[PDB]
């Protein structure tokens, strides 16, 4: 695949915010971009599988799991179901789990770290609300451009060459 930031800095550099977090790829798709849907939640992933059953094709998951890698908030199941529902890819401030058959999936997933524990669903988080992680606002319905490079937000939809 095709480092895309660089290109998009350079033509729509007016546009684009840096999200700068020290987040880790593990999917083995190394760019994804598209609209930006939020969760947050703490030690409980029941929204980013309800998330993830919805229709993703274009979008972007983003989880404010408030940086804890204390429990994985995604593991290869809930990969498994974003592949099935076309998501373009996942950011987890937290962590994630499974990092050795994620390498192989056709997702794009960043995240601050891994953990083998899961977490107990029960119903907590929040969908689709403003984040602040690391004191950096993210904004659903922005768009967000990820690949090893770094991650680029816009307010709108941006051309990307490919």
């Amino acid at each position: 695949m095709r480092d895309i930031t660089p290109d998009l800095c350079d033509k729509y550099e007016s546009q684009v915010t840096l999200l700068n977090l020290p987040l880790q790829n593990f999917g083995q798709r190394s760019a994804f971009w598209g609209e930006i849907v939020t969760v947050r939640c703490y030690h409980d992933n029941s929204k980013v599988r309800d998330v993830l059953s919805q229709n993703g094709k274009g979008k972007v998951l983003v989880v404010d799991g408030h940086g804890s890698c204390h429990k994985a908030l995604m593991g290869d199941q809930l990969a498994i179901l974003a592949i099935k529902n076309d998501w373009e890819g996942v950011i987890i401030y937290g962590a994630v789990r499974d990092v050795v058959a994620m390498s192989e999936m056709d997702l794009g997933i960043k995240a601050l770290g891994t953990s083998p524990f899961k977490t107990e669903k029960r119903g907590a988080g929040q969908v689709n609300v403003t984040l602040t992680m690391q004191n950096q606002i993210v904004e659903p319905g922005d768009y967000l451009y990820a690949d090893w490079n770094g991650i680029l937000m816009s307010e709108t939809a941006l051309d990307v060459a490919e």
